[PDB]
């Protein structure tokens, strides 16, 4: 196993900060308040709009060129049309499938978000509220919708495999980034009594979506499981006799770590932190489950210095993390693709560097990869 | 400069082949009648978010990364917000100016529509009539326009050039194609009248474009007159001494086109058709004058056959154009992006090449 893969972000789950049209004219930081600012038909316009002209069938062409095997797209609980005011878009994920296979990609849905949300990021959707395993209807809810997508999937050439959640956040994650001053409530009594995922919980969680997934995906297919920001805590779990054969491990692992640990500010001092920080934290756990990196990407302040040296820098970080990455059964840049406008809008210089694509064209990521 | 560029279709001038999601709901063919189908509400909402999206940054980036040095931008009579229902975007051009001139790329701003059109394509907005040029207040509404662009741009970086008019249509075009039935006009009364371009009353037109032209944009940049499907009419009029060296003619150079007068449908009657047609003939015209073929592609019938195969036929047509074009001024593919379905949308298949980004990832075009 070698998956290569870039992210679908902002496609079928937005992300405020990667575009801005879709948001203008409301005050709307996250997916669940956006259809709360707009005439019902404009936001029905917006979005339709939007996932048709985001992703489409010539980016999965540039995706192969680029010599990646595989795309990670997050998509939404509300993906069946059946959670008003939310727009469904299984659409969408057929076509992508439709897609992934004439240019021989695999696909790992990546359920993103779920009701009441599962870390309070905006990420999640819902800002500052993280209640969805409080609430046994909506954690129901959940196992239904992935196994309707096993179902529906489960024997697609080009299906990888099914990734029951992402990024549940965990107490000390929870505790730590302070969610929800970062991420402010609209509703504070919405808000009130959020509470983390523990591991025990997680767990349980885990078994029964794999008793929905597994069931219903062919025997050469993967489930998924996300680390719950606990990328070491999972020797017995993934080892069990069902498993054997059939999961991958997902880490999310972003080099701006490095700075906030005081990396010294060069190439050198940076691609030791990736070798000793990643790749020789990581490889332990590769030998007892596959890891995948699901989300990293090259961002770094020192790039925020001439325009040829934060092109050397960048290149240099791509194929650092690359290296790292070839001990591993694989990654997921994050993303592939953004909307951002850095020459207008001068904040956001420093921060083109999440559009994988663009980076290809920049001279920051290398042309191919396979 | 030898110019090396794509055009920018479909983005603030749209062509309703190109893009399926604003159209939904409606059964307008063209730009004029998008607005008269939907609500108000929902029309400013699909065409600001097909604006925000279709082109961007990034696509700037991609254009250069793929070796181009020039974009060709259809920009739309409206662009300036004052012709309700339409909605302006110079705020659109400005952004691409900004972006051409981050990644060294220069723009030549195309005038591809007018109010009440000059040939009745359905790239023009309004389908099946013609009649611009016999409407004396929009050919000044269309001259003053000129005028403010090329104040707004003339002394830009990114400034290539401008294009006072598309495609105004011949009396052998207008015949030949049969116009007004290949895009049937919805309201009879309004197409009545509707007539062809005539050369003397196009140059009348150049006349007072170039007045309001090249007097506001610097000695480096060009005016760009289309050749009014008249490939070799031109050379009294572009050689008279005003014009030397600040003037291109832009002509529109399709290889299906030969499909059509009777090619046969193999690699090397395309092949030969490139040579005796295009760079043969199209070279007599550079001798006395710049020339850019504005509008190209690889598209032809035979391709629409192996995978492996179609790749090759693809890739030697535009080496074969290329190769053609070394000996001009240089060219504008058409186009840079189209958001075609041919998976699940059959009828498309073939008609992908269209989309020069996408024959790069397909290897249908030099990378």
């Amino acid at each position: 196993m070698k998956i290569k893969g870039v992210n679908l972000g902002n496609w079928l789950v937005l992300e405020k900060w990667m575009s801005s049209a879709i948001w203008e004219g409301t005050d709307a930081e996250d997916e669940y308040y956006l259809p709360r600012g707009l005439d019902s038909k404009v936001y029905e316009a917006r979005i339709k709009m939007h996932r048709a002209e985001y992703i489409s069938e010539r980016d999965f062409a540039r995706i192969k060129a680029m010599g990646f095997n595989s795309v990670r797209i997050p998509i939404p609980y509300f993906i069946y049309g059946d959670r008003a005011p939310f727009i469904g878009c299984i659409d969408e994920l057929d076509r992508a499938f439709s897609w992934a296979e004439k240019y021989d990609l695999k696909i790992l849905i990546d359920l993103h978000t779920v009701p009441m949300s599962q870390n309070g990021f905006d990420n999640g959707g819902l800002s500052g509220v993280c209640k969805w395993a409080q609430i046994p209807e909506e954690v129901d809810f959940v196992l239904n919708l992935l196994e309707k997508l096993a179902k529906r999937y489960g024997k697609r050439k080009g299906l990888l495999g099914i990734e029951p959640i992402n990024e549940p956040v965990s107490e000390e994650m929870w505790n730590d980034m302070g969610v929800q001053k970062r991420y402010p409530p609209l509703d504070k009594e919405m808000a009130e009594g959020s509470a983390p995922i523990s591991f025990e919980w997680l767990k349980g969680f885990y078994d029964k979506a794999a008793d929905r997934i597994l069931p219903n995906i062919d025997d050469d297919k993967y489930i998924v499981f996300h680390d719950g920001f606990r990328l070491h805590a999972w020797e017995e779990y993934l080892t069990q006799d069902r498993y054997k054969g059939r999961v991958i491990l997902d880490t999310h692992q972003y080099l701006m770590i490095a700075e906030m640990l005081g990396c010294e500010q060069t190439l050198e001092a940076y691609k030791t932190f990736i070798k000793e920080k990643f790749e020789d934290e990581i490889t332990k756990v590769e030998k007892y489950v596959p890891v995948v990196v699901g989300e990293w990407c090259i961002f770094n302040s020192y790039c925020v210095v001439s325009d040829e040296e934060k092109r050397k820098v960048y290149m240099e970080l791509s194929k650092a993390q690359l290296k790292a990455w070839d001990s591993l059964s694989g990654y997921f840049y994050w993303t592939y693709k953004m909307l951002l406008d850095p020459t207008n809008q001068a904040t956001w210089r420093g921060w083109d560097c999440w559009d994988l694509a663009k980076c290809v064209d920049e001279g920051w990521f290398p042309g191919r990869v396979a």
